[PDB]
């Protein structure tokens, strides 16, 4: 399904998120090796510093795709949740909405929208109401394994790592450079 | 019921209105006939065209009056049905729209419109969804009896009735020229 494949990436971009943190933090910490000791490594110093900034694009832009991965599972499970729902009770919803939605087939489009919006209006108020018995809300039992090991929000970390906005150029650069990075053999 | 009592006051409201086009319909008929004869009864006609413009108003503000209370009578059912229908299927609509409303009784007012908004956004989806499978409408069982005898929306007349506006100071004037109407002993 559509929804397992994003779990999956979902899964493959928090990983390549924490990877790029781990790699950033190892450069961090060889280039604070290099500054404590007695050394003068003008070259190895310039290029850590190079590789450092490399390093926190990559995490920031990890982090970015990682929240819209996140996104991705949970909007495609309420989709598709909602429509297994309006299968069973579909019917039921839509008599209840009637005064609304009757003859919505045959409707203008000026109609129509005048129809849904008042019809989604009702359904908010509907729904604040039931809210307010302040029942818990679980998982549709279909989803729940997934949507519990994501979790229900990316953490703030992810979104402090990708406060930080790259220009189309920035990223033409620093894509260039990721890939030189990618092809380095230590030595 | 607020309902029942809705419907009724509905039911008063179209016989008020259809009343006071009856009314006018018979001072303009009466007007005619004096404008056709032979006599020149100054002051019965002068009469005759007061009595024309009260009825106007009358019928206008009975139209208007109208269409309110059919569409009370139409959001006092749906808002009842509604919460019927959450009665019996909140939870399974809840757990469908859960990773935008979990933990909902524990959001900050600003997390809390969000929230709401976008599972708003998602059921609006899910109905439109829903729609377009063409499936017709009838009313809520509980409630059919009353929104079939009221009729789907008010009739395009009332529209017309009341589309003129009256100030509070034009409505002032009338109300009492009305009220003289109605002590008029017919001599
Ligand atoms: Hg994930
Ligand atoms: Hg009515």
């Amino acid at each position: 399904t559509a929804l397992q494949q994003a779990f999956d990436t979902c899964q493959n971009n928090k990983a390549a998120w924490l990877q790029r943190k781990n790699e950033l933090a190892a450069a961090e910490q060889e280039y604070l090796r290099l500054l404590s000791g007695e050394g003068r490594n003008v070259s190895r110093l310039d290029e850590l510093r190079n590789i450092i900034e490399v390093r926190k694009w990559q995490v920031n832009q990890a982090a970015g795709r990682y929240i819209r991965s996140h996104e991705a599972v949970q909007h495609i499970s309420i989709r598709d949740r909602l429509n297994d729902f309006m299968q069973q009770h579909g019917t039921a919803l839509a008599a209840a909405l009637a005064p609304e939605l009757m003859g919505y087939s045959e409707l203008t489009a000026i109609a129509r929208n005048c129809a849904i919006q008042r019809a989604t209006d009702a359904l908010r108020e509907a729904l604040l109401s039931w809210l307010a018995k302040g029942e818990k809300i679980n998982y549709s039992a279909q989803d729940s394994d997934i949507l519990t090991t994501i979790g229900f929000r990316p953490d703030v970390a992810s979104v402090d790592d990708s406060r930080e906005k790259f220009t189309p150029a920035q990223n033409m650069i620093f894509s260039r450079k990721s890939a030189q990075l990618a092809s380095r053999q230590s030595v």
